[PDB]
């Protein structure tokens, strides 16, 4: 069976959020959203991945959170749910990290993503 390993709580994954200054970029099979208003924060990237054979397979959802718990960024598969490679995920994360860091934020990633990184 396909299972799911996530850094996020049920509430964190379900929450609706608005960006103060919306930015949305599509990069291949993945959508990247980030709030252009956010600056000088410590941000943590948290992800939910499907798992098969005890290995991380596809990204279901990634959200970027301030330490206080506010969502400031998101990566999700396109609605067509095209399906993607690990390289697609790594590219989309780099794009999000780049944008956030350009706005003077400090970005770190979860243990789940660290592991995925290689």
């Amino acid at each position: 069976a396909s299972r799911y390993l996530t850094d996020m709580t049920l509430e964190e994954m379900s929450r609706d959020w608005s960006m103060l200054i919306p930015k949305q970029k599509v990069a291949g099979p993945l959508c990247i959203r980030m709030d252009q208003a956010i600056m000088d924060k410590n941000i943590i990237l948290k992800a939910n991945f499907s798992v098969i054979f005890d290995r991380l397979e596809t990204l279901i959802l990634l959200r970027a959170f301030t330490e206080e718990g506010a969502i400031v960024g998101e990566i999700s598969p396109l609605p067509s749910l095209p399906g993607h490679t690990a390289e697609d995920v790594k590219n989309a994360v780099g794009v999000l990290i780049g944008g956030l860091e350009a706005n003077d934020n400090t970005v770190r990633v979860s243990e789940t993503l660290q592991r995925f990184a290689w």
